[PDB]
């Protein structure tokens, strides 16, 4: 699993609060959190399927 699957969703230093996804690693599901629009980490995903494809696991 790449390690980035692992880490906490990081809303960032933005102001904004825009919906989107992380790989919960020990739900083994995405779940939505929110974003500050600028300066993502990699567990940051537009919607729930595009997190399992990464992160899901082989």
């Amino acid at each position: 699993r790449p390690d980035f699957c692992l880490e906490p969703p990081y809303t960032g230093p933005g102001k904004a609060r825009i919906i989107r996804y992380f790989y919960n690693a020990k739900a083994g599901l995405a779940q939505t959190f929110v974003y500050g629009g600028i300066r993502a980490k990699r567990n940051n995903f537009k919607s729930a399927e595009d997190a399992l494809r990464t992160c899901g696991g082989a």
